[PDB]
């Protein structure tokens, strides 16, 4: 039952994708089936970037494959990460709803769908306005969404500036028809030195609403949400979803803090910090 | 020091190729660099195999975004594995040239190159014919190679039967110019596998052997594990301890798939390596095959 299906781009150099999710699931006993979306020299940041992306044809050719040798019951989780593709964002729909028709027949427990909808951050989009939509579409189906505060602020068209409008931004999720929502991370004007997150989880139509803080570190990092995501399935697996994103944050600070002693996450070199966090944010329940 | 490029194939099911080599690695403190030669639904042993397959343009496309960005220095190891493209592994060579001058360029020791030339097994070719002369073209330019008894046999035209068999077939990569050799399994005595180490300088020849239980059932991805298990290993230690270590990193992988319901009578999914099982014994094995002199 610690088998996900971890839909993600591959970089030859640097963690970012399935570079960031595969080492810390592997670790926490998983295995990690991966359809590499793309296969890239290295991650956007850098002056240069080449290499291959999958279109339609050659994610459903794989999934002919996954089909044909009865694979499909085996995921337990499916994880998906950078797609940048309108054709393969709305086909995961179907990918999803064939996984879990497999599992119900050989009566498994339902799988658990975390949708990261990888588009943007800082203020910039690496998507045409057409994944936007095909995002809003999937997550009528999402079990889990995990989206840094820039996607749930395009999503939902709420700016998520703070914790009122985070908690709109999440509602809205809720309304498309994901019940588990984690914000990883926004700033807040009046917190300079932190950096907030939102756990909100919807039934009854009932809302248990959760929330916490990290050090704002200085710099920019990427790869943060992907180790994220990934630590976030290796944690819920065992844990209730609030301890499980104090886990996760506890993974991603020991990260960051490591990188400044000691912009790309070190995800390989503290092994044992990926399984045992030196500590866990608070996730505090809301009134 | 610990960066491998590694050429080899990626699956989504099961464990071959990239996938079993580069947990491997990472635990024993490497940054693995992945160029994955194809993009398959599951190994070619399965009924059904699906996906993509690189072609010359797409390898080198890669080799490009490595190169402008100046990653190439940064190879200590170059390991290749499964390619089944006869022009991707002649390219190979250029690739490893290319990576010996830029680390000279920055004043880094000399890359090592680990050749596994990924061919077949159980006496079938799983790879197109013109694929075997391209390995034989590329092993003049590798520092180790790791053929299994069949892909030994197929290069140097011996029948590897027997120990005198697999020295006779390791002495032809010797003077194809490949100095270090280890023919990983060959045949009394049913219930052991022997192995053959031969390393060439000198113009002498120094040779090793040993043995591990032998298992009932066929194991895929034991060649990408042991491959990536000696990369790992020979970075600090001499390549007999090495080739030691890895066959006791195998010996307990192994005995886990089989442990977790994977005999020799069990579907493939079943007898898939259980490569993220026992990461402690990846490291550190709970045996050490002894390799031993030869006269
Ligand atoms: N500058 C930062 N300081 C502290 N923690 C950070 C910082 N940037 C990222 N994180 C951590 O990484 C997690 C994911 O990063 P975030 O930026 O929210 O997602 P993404 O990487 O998808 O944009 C956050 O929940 C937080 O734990
Ligand atoms: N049936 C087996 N029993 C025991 N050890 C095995 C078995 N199959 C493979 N191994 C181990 O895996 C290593 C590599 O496997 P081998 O079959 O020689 O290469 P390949 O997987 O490339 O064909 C061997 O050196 C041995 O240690
Ligand atoms: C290919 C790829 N995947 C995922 C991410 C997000 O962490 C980025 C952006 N660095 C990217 O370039
Ligand atoms: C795609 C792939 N990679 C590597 C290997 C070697 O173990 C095989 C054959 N199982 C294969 O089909
Ligand atoms: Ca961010
Ligand atoms: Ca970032
Ligand atoms: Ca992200
Ligand atoms: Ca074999
Ligand atoms: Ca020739
Ligand atoms: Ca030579
Ligand atoms: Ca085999
Ligand atoms: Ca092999
Ligand atoms: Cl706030």
């Amino acid at each position: 039952d610690k088998h996900v299906l971890s839909i993600q781009s591959h970089v030859t150099h640097g963690y970012v994708g399935n570079k960031a999710a595969t080492f810390p699931l592997q670790l926490h006993g998983f295995d990690v089936d991966a359809i590499n979306t793309v296969s890239l020299s290295n991650h956007s940041g850098y002056p240069v970037i080449k290499g291959h992306r999958m279109d339609l044809e050659e994610f459903t050719t794989i999934m002919e494959g996954l089909r044909a040798n009865d694979f499909l019951s085996d995921y337990a989780y499916v994880l998906t990460g950078y797609i940048n593709n309108r054709d393969i964002v709305r086909q995961v729909a179907a990918t999803v709803a064939e996984i879990r028709e497999a599992r119900q027949k050989q009566g498994k427990k339902d799988a658990v769908f975390f949708c990261d909808p990888v588009m943007g951050d800082d203020g910039r989009l690496y998507c045409k306005e057409e994944v936007v939509e095909a995002y809003r579409e999937l997550l009528t189906h999402a079990d889990v969404a995990t989206p840094n505060y820039f996607e749930a602020s395009i999503l939902s068209t709420v700016e998520v500036k703070d914790l009122a409008s985070a908690i709109e931004a999440a509602n809205w999720f809720h309304t498309q028809g994901t019940p588990t929502v984690v914000i990883k991370s926004f700033a807040m004007a009046d917190d300079p030195t932190h950096l907030r997150f939102l756990l909100s989880c919807r039934d009854t139509g009932s809302t248990k609403r959760y929330t916490g803080v990290v050090p704002y570190h200085e710099g920019r990092y990427t790869g943060t949400g992907d180790v994220f995501a990934a630590s976030l399935v290796a944690f819920a697996h065992s844990d209730p979803m609030d301890l499980a994103v104090g886990k996760a944050m506890g993974v991603l600070q020991d990260l960051i803090k490591a990188t400044i002693e000691r912009r790309e996450l070190r995800v390989t070199s503290y092994p044992d910090r990926l399984q045992h966090p030196s500590s866990v944010a608070l996730v505090t329940p809301l009134p």
